[PDB]
């Protein structure tokens, strides 16, 4: 028998902001169904705290998706727009099985692609040093394929416990806050100016993985998405 996580209290506000893609992008529930008790193996209250994502396969997800409060419509914000939009959370990363190699835990998407990805990575060199089992930031400064239209920065290994995580923009620039250490701050966001239609997400999103059965696992302690001004 499988908790739903809407049978707490805690992820309650993200939940009346959010609906669930999964398997894919195209296939959601609405943040009404999270609410009226959506459960399954891809999405439950694990230990009875924790909202836990599961997804196996090249690209797939299960991933919540920011929606405007109360039985909105989807959201869209600009990285110019004057406001602070801020997401927060408290994740625990389990080990990852064989196969699974990347996955991305937050992000900020938009109908002209990822600006922000946070992900763990099981094992990458960046600006020389190799990392083992941490947690990454990519960051779109160019709209092109090769590694020079994006920004990585190591942001912490992977804890054995809860590791928190806070993502501000404002007026164009980026920061971002790991187990509360500034990890990146003032990263330059404006070739995504104008565009519109940004949203935060989180959860699970499985990136290359070598196995299409092995199974990606994230624990939620906290997820919240807010603007301020
Ligand atoms: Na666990």
């Amino acid at each position: 028998f499988l908790t739903a996580v809407s049978s707490i209290d805690t992820f309650l506000p993200v939940l009346n902001e959010a609906k669930l893609q999964w398997p894919t992008s195209a296939l959601a529930a609405s943040s009404e169904e999270l609410l009226g008790g959506y459960v399954g193996s891809q999405f439950y209250l694990q230990d009875g705290k924790y909202m836990q994502f599961q997804i196996a396969g090249s690209s797939n997800r299960c991933e919540l998706r920011q929606m405007i409060p109360d039985g909105g419509s989807e959201i869209g914000w600009a990285v110019d727009d004057g406001t602070t939009h801020t997401a927060t959370s408290s994740i625990v990363v389990p080990e990852q099985v064989d196969g699974v190699e990347e996955v991305t835990i937050m992000q900020i998407n938009s109908g002209e692609a990822p600006q922000l990805r946070i992900s763990w990575i099981r094992s990458k060199s960046l600006d020389g040093v190799a990392y083992e089992d941490f947690i990454m930031s990519t960051v779109r400064i160019g709209t092109g394929d090769s590694s020079d239209n994006f920004v990585k920065t190591h942001l912490a290994d992977r804890t054995a416990g809860a590791m928190s995580f806070q993502i501000d923009v404002k007026d164009s620039k980026l920061t971002i806050t790991v187990n509360g250490n500034v990890v990146v701050n003032g990263q330059d966001l404006s070739f995504w100016d104008g565009t519109d239609s940004c949203y935060f997400k989180a959860g699970a999103y499985n990136n290359n993985p070598t196995s299409e059965s092995a199974t990606a696992r994230i624990k939620f302690a906290a997820l919240a998405w807010v603007d301020h001004h």
